[PDB]
């Protein structure tokens, strides 16, 4: 259990984002049903918030996460798994992030050298998660989506044991991308309800064995 507090732009906190520029769900509960409309932007994903983060293409962004209170333990260390970041054009305000619209822009999963997960790193860096807005990206509004997947109970699938299964923690942020950017339009058009399946070995994943690597679900990072 976890959710986002604010976004930082080149190391500058834009201030509490919850129901401002983040589509903040009412609590920290996980999505587990891969058929749920909420898989994409969580439980209030379809409700506009009034603001957009201001950034230029190429800018470094930091997503800041918390569990109960800002600056706390962030998420339970049991909750090992990867952290992926996505982009989609802002089609209309009542978009909810369903359909074939997403391109993946960053991922960290399992680092075998350190035996460290993305989540272990999120914790040790106090809920701060960094990535870059592609410098080639075309100026305009987009939704960013960033997702912690936790695998403490991914050793079964939800469809077989509803009391278990992988847990998805998606956060969608509204961003007005300015500066020069380039001509890149995100064009992987990945659909989460279609594209995440119980058969994916990055979902049906047993973290309680001697494993050497973790296959992160979805396409590779957008070639930009
Ligand atoms: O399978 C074989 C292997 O098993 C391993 O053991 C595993 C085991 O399999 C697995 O089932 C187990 O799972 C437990 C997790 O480890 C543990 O983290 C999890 O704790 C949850 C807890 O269930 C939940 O209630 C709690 O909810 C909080 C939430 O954190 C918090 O954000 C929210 O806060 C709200 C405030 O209260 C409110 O004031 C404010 O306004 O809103 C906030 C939210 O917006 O409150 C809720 C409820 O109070 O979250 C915690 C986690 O943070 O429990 C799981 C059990 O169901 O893990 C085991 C390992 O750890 C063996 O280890 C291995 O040997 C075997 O091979
Ligand atoms: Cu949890």
């Amino acid at each position: 259990h976890t959710r986002m507090f604010s976004v930082w732009v080149n190391g500058v906190d834009q201030g509490d984002g919850q129901n401002v520029y983040i589509r903040t769900p009412p609590n920290t509960d996980p999505i587990k049903d891969l058929a749920s409309p909420a898989l994409a932007c969580n439980v209030k994903g379809g409700e506009p918030v009034p603001q957009f983060v201001s950034a230029s293409a190429g800018d470094k962004l930091t997503f800041e996460w918390y569990r109960v209170k800002r600056g706390d333990d962030i998420i339970d260390p049991s909750h090992s798994g990867p952290i992926t970041t996505w982009i989609a054009a802002f089609t209309s305000p009542t978009m909810d992030g369903t359909g074939p619209v997403w391109s993946k822009i960053h991922e960290e999963g399992y680092d075998a050298s350190t035996k460290s997960w993305a989540v272990d790193k999120l914790i040790a860096n106090k809920g701060m998660w960094d990535f870059t807005l592609p410098s080639q990206l075309k100026p305009g509004k987009y939704m960013l989506r960033q997702e912690i997947v936790a695998h403490h109970e991914s050793d079964a699938t939800f469809d077989k044991n509803p009391k278990r299964g992988a847990q998805f923690y998606p956060s969608c942020v509204q961003v007005d991308v300015k500066g020069v950017g380039g001509d890149a339009v995100p064009d992987q058009a990945f659909d989460f309800n279609k594209g995440y399946k119980y058969s994916d070995p990055g979902i049906a994943f047993d973290m309680y064995t001697d494993f050497d690597s973790y296959p992160i679900p979805g396409p590779p990072v957008w070639d930009a």
